[PDB]
């Protein structure tokens, strides 16, 4: 038993809430939550943008770091950073931008990166100013990730249709 509420059960290991993923972070606290990153780590905007925020421009500031240490991320790949004042760790996960011509298939392989962690509150990666159709993350997300996951989708006429429209 774990402390999210309200979710809807997908699948044996996926559930989905119409949901802030800042204000579920918050009340949650859970152990990883999922940013939507690109691999500059430039929280600008979009999910990233939002988390970053609620976190006073400590995650940018921590993330600069990184990069200066480590170099870019790859599509499709991750780094565990502080969850700051949102959760224990943040996983930091870039899926492909549609909107940068990025390939598709890297979503996958985006999402293979949750399989390290037990539990995680997460964005459907690749959606919203990334580019991608939000149908087809969830597909990938359902088809690739077997820990469990609590989708958060901001918005609400499009989380009605991803329930309304899952197979
Ligand atoms: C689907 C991916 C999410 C990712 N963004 C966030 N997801 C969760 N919590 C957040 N807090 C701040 N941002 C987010 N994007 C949207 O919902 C934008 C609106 C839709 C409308 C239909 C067409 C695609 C864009």
């Amino acid at each position: 038993v774990n402390s999210f509420s309200g979710y809807l059960k997908l699948t044996d290991n996926v559930y989905i809430k119409n949901a802030d993923i800042v204000e579920e972070a918050k009340k949650v606290k859970p152990t990883v939550v999922v940013n939507a990153a690109n691999v500059y780590l430039k929280h600008g905007g979009g999910v990233a943008g939002a988390l970053n925020k609620a976190t006073n421009n400590a995650m940018q500031v921590e993330s600069d770091d990184y990069i200066a240490t480590n170099g870019p991320l790859k599509v499709g790949g991750s780094c565990v950073l502080s969850g700051h004042n949102l959760a224990k760790h943040c996983l930091h996960v870039v899926g492909p931008n549609v909107n940068k011509g990025e390939d598709i298939q890297l979503l996958k392989s985006a999402y293979e990166n949750f399989n390290q962690h037990e539990v995680l509150l997460a964005p459907l990666l690749s959606a919203g100013i990334f580019g991608a159709d939000p149908i087809h993350s969830l597909r990938v997300c359902v088809d690739t990730v077997r820990t469990n996951v609590y989708l958060a989708v901001f918005d609400k006429n499009l989380y009605d249709k991803l329930v309304s429209s899952f197979l």
